[PDB]
């Protein structure tokens, strides 16, 4: 992937949603930790890189990271990891506030500006149906899913969901993103 033109950061805030410490086992944790490290790679060289929150960071997560990056998550930019819950750290602005699931009934087809997306910060091949779902339901909070259909004819890790939102920032075509991140082949 090559990246043309200059620049310009967006106003958008990505959260990754760290509450799910305790559904997840060792491997699954650090898949999760390269995923993470994954989300900053491709913000950094993003041509429009976001703000990147990690919300209730902390547990084995936390400890993986630091074990396996020594210490140079502290060194990451655009990067805010908070033991605070996304609910805690963005109450003011709750109402602007999406939480991406495959499960949700309504399709995001533009990322706006002044909105907050939450990605689930959990590897577990999709056994959790509904997680997301019921937690951002239960907080009174919007969902989407991607525009995956009717080009995917489903569960796409952290990353995958990170860059891809990321692509359209970029192209601001949903094809385009899906062809570089899950191309058909
Ligand atoms: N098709 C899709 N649309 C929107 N978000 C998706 C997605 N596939 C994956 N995600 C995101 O990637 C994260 C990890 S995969 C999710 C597994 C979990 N069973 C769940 O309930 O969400 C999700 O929390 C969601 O934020």
């Amino acid at each position: 992937r090559i990246r043309l033109g200059k620049v310009v950061p967006s106003s958008i805030r990505i959260v990754l949603d760290c509450a799910f410490d305790d559904l997840m086992n060792d491997k699954e944790i650090n898949s999760l930790c390269q995923q993470v490290t994954r989300c900053h790679s491709a913000n950094r060289t993003a041509l429009h890189p976001v703000e990147l929150f990690a919300t209730n960071f902390g547990g084995r997560l936390k400890t993986r990271q630091d074990f396996v990056l020594k210490g140079q998550q502290n060194n990451w930019k655009r990067y805010n990891p908070t033991t605070k819950s996304y609910l805690e750290e963005f109450e003011s602005q709750k109402e602007k506030l999406v939480y991406l699931s495959a499960d949700s009934d309504n399709t995001i087809t533009e990322l706006d500006e002044d909105k907050i997306y939450i990605i689930g910060a959990i590897v577990d091949k999709n056994r959790y149906k509904n997680l997301c779902q019921n937690k951002a339901s239960e907080q009174g909070i919007k969902t989407a899913k991607l525009p995956i259909d009717e080009y995917i004819k489903k569960i796409l890790t952290v990353n995958q969901v990170f860059e891809i939102l990321s692509l359209w920032l970029e192209y601001r075509d949903w094809e385009k993103a899906f062809m570089e991140v899950i191309p058909k082949r």
